């Protein structure tokens, strides 16, 4: 299992504009298009992103190209953020996958707000960090995905997805 398969499980694949759990306009594999209410603003962002007139619809190929870009951007973001990179460097390969997942979902800024949890991960206090991470809007809003990530940080194995 690798980062791509993991995220594919968490976000799903949709070839037509859709609304996310938050109600925002998304396409493909969790690619946020705009927090704007206008489907029109969304279609415009979408054509800008693909370089063609899509009329709200993209092929698999296109969806995958977006996905490659976004995972790349997530990793580079971690590597550019001081707080984030310190954590990342301290972690094993599976746990690193879990941090990437959070970054892809909630952006750099968002994750960097998890001060206390990040400190605990750095200290390798797995159980404790797992319990703190669950005390978030994130967990209350998308509990099943959040639990899958949390277990990944807790155990350091792919168990939560070995199911899926």
């Amino acid at each position: 299992m690798n980062i791509f398969e993991m995220l594919r499980i968490d976000e799903g694949l949709r070839l037509k504009i859709y609304k996310d759990t938050e109600g925002y306009y998304t396409i493909g594999i969790g690619h946020l298009l705009t927090k704007s209410p206008s489907l029109n603003a969304a279609k415009s962002e979408l054509d800008k992103a693909i370089g063609r007139n899509c009329n709200g619809v993209i092929t698999k190929d296109e969806a995958e190209k977006l996905f490659n870009q976004d995972v790349d951007a997530a990793v580079r973001g971690i590597l550019r953020n001081a707080k984030l990179k310190a954590v990342y460097d301290s972690l094993d390969a599976v746990r690193r996958c879990a941090l990437i997942n959070m970054v892809f979902q909630m952006g750099e800024t968002g994750v960097a707000g998890f001060t206390n949890s990040l400190r605990m991960l750095q200290q390798k206090r797995w159980d404790e960090a797992a319990v703190n991470l669950a005390k978030s809007r994130w967990y209350n809003q998308t509990p099943n995905r959040a639990k899958r990530v949390i277990t990944t940080f807790r155990t350091g194995t792919w168990d939560a997805y070995k199911n899926l």
